[PDB]
């Protein structure tokens, strides 16, 4: 188990080195555990993100791909699917996790989540109901956490 957990996140790392998607950075933040991650992704090129970067831990168990990594921002973020300590409510990697989902593309899902929340599953119930309902507000509040 512990083999296999490290090969596959060594591969998912190869992937990303070799094509890494626009905008989105993640590595191991030290050589000697491959388990803790760093990441940063640049949200969209608009008036409400302005191409902002963001902080992201991720934190792989043991037995992945079998259970999914824990992912959080570490910037501060108002977000309707993001919770007050950085956790990201994504079925993806919840309910939802398959070993098919590498680091590319759990990344790449949240980042989609930044420009295109999912107001069904409101971790944060007031960016939830602006985005809905009072999108200049919304707006405001991304702006000035």
């Amino acid at each position: 188990m512990s083999s296999s957990s490290k090969l596959r996140l060594l591969s998912d790392l190869q992937q990303l080195q070799k094509d890494p998607p626009e905008g989105i950075t993640a590595s191991p933040e030290s050589e000697n555990d491959l388990y803790v991650w760093n990441a940063t992704i640049t949200g969209p090129m608009d008036s409400i993100w302005e191409g902002g970067i963001f902080f992201l831990r991720l934190t792989f168990p043991e037995d992945y791909p079998t259970k999914p990594p824990k992912v959080k921002f570490t910037s501060k973020i108002f977000h309707p699917n993001v919770y007050k300590d950085g956790s990201i409510c994504l079925d993806i990697v919840q309910d939802k996790w398959s070993p098919i989902y590498t680091v590319d593309s759990i990344l790449t899902s949240i980042l989609s989540l930044l420009e295109d929340p999912n107001p069904d599953s409101p971790a944060n119930p007031e960016a939830a109901k602006l985005f809905v309902n009072d999108p200049k507000e919304y707006k405001k509040r991304v702006r000035k956490c």
